[PDB]
């Protein structure tokens, strides 16, 4: 309907048709075109042609550089103001604050950031009107999870960033077939703008459009909407990555009886052909990608990657905990990725990969701190800041949060079931963190409820600072963490549910001198072997106040040197008295009225067991 000419955006569509879009998709696209005023609308088809052309166009405009050493690899260097997810500008909108975050007893909440609907509407009106003037609005239809999966969920992302389009093609399954699969079904509304309408009011830095001062990443779970403004970077712009897959999804999971978790998924096979799938939640910088793509040292063992970041998990009718990786690629921290640390990642990123904020070598290759391979004499480096770089320099050549964005299918050890619509059966869940002192290499929770507590109690070294990161979900809870705990605990009361064994690992315990007590990397397969046997009901465990640890001689330590098993598995009453006390204070403050009875009980139990040693 029109008395004039200015609501139908059909004349502005440069690929696809508004008419062919499902009713509700058209309304989403058109309504936002009316608001943001793009010059053009491009309905993404996800084709190789679309992709290659968009890359070459970004290359034309100096937005990306081609890396000539590799096969179809690209490099983007950002405005230094726009280099990471910004938690302090990340918010969830609900009617009641308590539905989003528990109300703390003493201080400020570390478990989320609530914004009122009233405050958001003002913030929105101050940002989005006219924001895409002079730019193309790209419409990205994407599936989170295998296209056929009953566990999968579909989104539509509108963006004015070609970089976002290119990265979303890698990180999700996107294009025409998603629109066709969707039909008149429900979808998550994802709206993004770099917030730099043309003509530019402010200087463009490093050909990277962004609006740091107005950056805001919002989630409206009740409206099924993600709305993000001002950042073109990673988690802020690739709206499938954290906004959808963790924040919105955890809330949907809560409603629908499943789990959306910050977990890798791997499949491990023993030398007798028996295969098990495990999930693991680690905070930042704890070797998550390393574990997911591990090359095991133990003969006859195999490790295969399903995913390295997000797990969507639901018990089936038979009581199996079925998991899918909702992503289509890996968005990994580049620095520290070497042949020693992650050889399978090295093989993956050789081809069809977008790199962000890494150094470039003079022969068109990539470089970063901790890459652990020398350059031929003559090969020079250009840093992520587009300046000549030298190993003697005080500044890093790559940004510490620099990234590779690579197709999952390219992983040489990608699991054969990684896109099976039914998902894979999880038999073990692993929590862990960086703890230089006190916390043994591996322990097993005494029960499901103790296991939930272990997840709740997670702390990790960020003078250094040890901080809480329960379930590795601290920046990602879609709703009240106490209710999230209650949601986990409720799984035990599902009849037929086969509850996975819960373990906790510490690869990072140091001796008195500051030296790691565990070699790690591929040797972590020895810990995985113990876990495997424990799931199989093997008598390989010793009871301690914190859970079960390996018996003496239970862990395969052959081929290692003289590993200090005494200091590695040592548990001190003094350390754990302090540990349980600060967990108690943290939970009381941060979770307060919403702490489930069973978590308090697990806490009392632990205090009691420690009091008796
Ligand atoms: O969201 C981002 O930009 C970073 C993703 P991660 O924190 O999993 O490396
Ligand atoms: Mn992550
Ligand atoms: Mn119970
Ligand atoms: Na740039």
């Amino acid at each position: 309907p029109q008395l004039h000419n200015g609501l139908d955006f059909s004349a502005k569509v440069i690929q696809g048709s508004l008419d062919s879009l499902p009713q509700e998709v058209r309304k989403f696209v058109e309504g936002n075109a009316q608001l943001c005023q793009p010059e053009y609308i491009h309905i993404c088809d996800g084709s190789e042609e679309e992709y290659g052309r968009l890359l070459a166009h970004m290359q034309e405009e100096g937005v990306i550089r081609k890396l000539k050493k590799y096969d179809n690899c690209w490099l983007a260097l950002t405005d230094p103001r726009d280099v990471a997810r910004i938690e302090s500008k990340t918010v969830i909108i609900t009617q009641e604050q308590r539905d989003t975050v528990p109300i703390p007893k003493s201080g400020q909440s570390q478990l989320g950031r609530w914004m009122s609907e009233e405050d958001f509407e003002k913030a929105f009106n101050a940002r989005f009107p006219g924001c895409m003037k002079g730019r193309t609005m790209y419409v990205i239809p994407f599936s989170m999870g295998p296209l056929g999966s009953p566990l999968a969920k579909i989104g539509i992302e509108l963006t004015d960033s070609p970089y976002v389009v290119a990265s979303m093609r890698i990180m999700t399954r996107m294009g025409t077939s998603v629109l066709e699969a969707l039909g008149d079904g429900e979808f998550i509304k994802c709206l993004h703008s770099v917030g730099c309408p043309l003509p530019l009011k402010k200087p463009l830095v490093n050909n990277w459009a962004c609006n740091p001062e107005l950056t805001l990443i919002a989630h409206l779970p009740d409206r099924r909407e993600i709305i993000s403004f001002g950042s073109g970077y990673g988690g802020n712009s690739l709206l499938g990555k954290k906004c959808f897959a963790l924040r919105i999804a955890s809330r949907l999971a809560k409603e629908e009886g499943w789990l959306a978790e910050h977990m890798l998924i791997l499949g491990i096979t023993n030398p007798e052909g028996k295969k098990k799938y495990l999930a693991a939640a680690f905070p930042s910088a704890c070797g998550k990608t390393n574990l997911a793509m591990m090359n095991p040292t133990l003969p006859g063992w195999k490790v295969e990657c399903v995913g390295d970041d997000i797990a969507w998990m639901k018990f089936d009718a038979q009581g199996n905990l079925r998991a899918i990786n909702p992503e289509n690629g890996f968005f990994g921290v580049a620095p520290g990725t070497s042949v020693k640390t992650n050889p399978n990642a090295i093989k993956t990123i050789q081809k069809n990969t977008i790199f962000t904020n890494v150094a470039e070598t003079s022969d068109g290759g990539v470089y970063w701190e901790g890459i652990d391979e020398p350059l031929a004499p003559g090969v020079t480096i250009t840093s992520w800041k587009n300046k000549e770089w030298r190993p003697q320099d005080e500044e890093p050549c790559a940004h510490p949060n620099s990234r590779f964005c690579t197709p999952a299918s390219q992983c040489p050890i990608i699991d054969p079931a990684w896109e099976s619509p039914e998902g894979v059966p999880i038999e073990g869940i692993i929590f862990g963190g960086r703890r230089p002192a006190g916390v043994p290499l591996v322990y097993e929770a005494l029960s499901w409820q103790h296991g939930v507590f272990v997840g709740a109690a997670m702390r990790s070294e960020a003078g250094k600072v040890i901080m809480h990161d329960p379930f590795a979900m601290r920046p990602f809870f879609g709703y009240n963490f106490g209710k999230y705990l209650a949601h986990w605990l409720s799984m035990a009361h599902r009849p037929a549910a086969k509850l996975p064994k819960i373990f906790h690992v510490n690869w990072f315990r140091k001796d008195k001198n500051g030296k790691f007590l565990w070699p790690g990397f591929g040797e972590n397969s020895r810990v995985l072997e113990w876990m495997f046997g424990r799931i199989e009901g093997e008598d390989s465990a010793k009871l301690t106040p914190i859970g079960y640890v390996p018996k003496e001689d239970a862990l395969n330590l052959k081929g290692l040197g003289d590993v200090n098993v005494e200091e590695l598995f040592g548990i001190s009453k003094e350390f754990w008295e302090k540990e349980v006390e600060e967990i108690d204070k943290y939970l009381e403050d941060q979770v307060n009225a919403d702490l489930p009875y069973e978590i308090e009980r697990e806490l009392r139990a632990l205090k009691q067991r420690i009091s008796q040693m």
